[PDB]
C-alpha cells in the first residue's frame, strides 16, 4: 500500500529485466519496509542521474550501458567502484550520491565464503563482462598467482598489466587450482551454450570451478566439475549476492538467508 513516504529504489539499463523488481519488492513486503522498486530505462543518463537526486529516489542499480557514463554525475565513488572504474549501485544520502560496485563486493565475499586459498593458481577465461570485477577481487584478496586466458589479446594483456598478472593466449602446459569462467560459454540461448569453458583435462586437475554464467546454473563446465567431485561456485550466487548487497545499502537491513532463498526462487520464475 504505497503512501507519500514510501521510498523508491530503482534500476537503469538499456534493456531492463524483471529480476530486481520481483526480488526487491518481495523482500520489502516480507521485511515490513515502506519501499517499492521499479526498473527504468533512459536515453539520457545525465538527466536520469540528476533526476534520481532531485526526486529523492533512494537507490539506483546501474546496468549496461551506463556503468561508466553515470560516473561524472555522482558525488563519491567508493572503493568497490574505484577498483574497476565501473558503478552498478548508487545510494542517495540526502542528495549526496555515493557509488559502489556490488559485483566486485559479491566476488570478494564468495572468495571468502568458499575459503579459497590465496596461494592457489587461478586461471580466468575471458576479458569482458565480469572479468575486471573477478580479477580485481582476486587481487585485492591477496592472490598473486593468476593468469588471464582470453581470445581478445589486447584487452587480455591490459587486464593482466593493470592488475599485475599474466596473460596467456592458450592453455598448453598450464595447470591451475581455480578455474573461473567469465565468457559467454555455457550461456542459455548463446551459440556456445553446449561448449565447455575449460577442457575436461583441466577441470580434472583443478579443485574449484567458478562459472559466472548464471543461466543455466548447470553449464557444461559446472556439470563436469560436479561429475568429478570438484567444488563449484555458480553465477546465480553472484547475481543474488550482488542484489542483496544493494538491498542492504538502500534499506540498512540484510535479509536472512532463508528469505533470500525464497526471494531468489520467486524471481527466477
Amino acid at each position: 500500500m504505497i503512501n507519500k513516504d514510501t521510498q523508491l529504489c530503482m534500476s537503469l539499463s538499456g534493456r531492463p529485466s524483471n529480476f530486481g523488481t520481483t526480488f526487491h519488492n518481495y523482500l520489502y513486503d516480507k521485511l515490513g519496509l515502506n519501499f517499492i522498486y521499479k526498473a527504468f530505462t533512459t536515453q539520457d543518463i545525465e538527466h536520469a542521474i540528476k533526476g534520481v537526486r532531485a526526486l529523492g529516489i533512494r537507490g539506483c542499480a546501474v546496468s549496461m550501458p551506463f556503468k561508466e557514463t553515470c560516473m561524472p554525475f555522482l558525488d563519491e565513488i567508493h572503493p568497490s567502484a574505484q577498483a574497476i572504474e565501473s558503478v552498478n549501485t548508487i545510494v542517495n544520502d540526502n542528495g549526496f550520491l555515493r557509488a559502489y560496485n556490488t559485483d566486485y563486493i559479491a566476488i570478494v565475499k564468495l572468495i571468502e565464503k568458499y575459503h579459497l586459498n590465496k596461494n592457489a593458481k587461478v586461471i580466468v577465461h575471458g576479458s569482458g563482462g565480469m572479468a575486471k570485477a573477478v580479477v580485481a577481487a582476486f587481487k585485492n584478496s591477496g592472490f598473486e598467482k593468476l593468469k588471464i586466458y582470453a581470445r581478445n589479446v589486447k584487452t587480455g594483456q591490459y587486464l593482466a598489466a593493470l592488475y599485475g598478472y599474466a596473460y596467456i593466449n592458450s592453455l598448453e602446459n598450464q595447470q591451475a587450482d581455480i578455474l573461473v569462467n567469465v565468457t559467454s560459454i555455457g550461456m542459455k540461448g548463446g551459440k556456445e551454450e553446449m561448449d565447455l569453458a575449460f577442457p575436461k583435462a583441466f577441470i580434472d586437475n583443478a579443485s574449484v570451478a567458478f562459472d559466472v554464467v548464471a543461466m543455466p546454473v548447470e553449464t557444461p563446465f559446472i556439470r563436469y566439475a560436479q561429475a568429478r567431485g570438484k567444488q563449484t561456485i555458480s553465477g546465480a550466487a553472484v547475481i543474488v549476492l550482488q542484489a542483496v548487497e544493494q538491498f542492504e545499502l538502500y534499506t540498512h537491513q540484510r535479509p536472512s538467508d532463508e528469505l533470500i532463498a525464497e526471494a531468489a526462487a520467486f524471481a527466477r520464475t
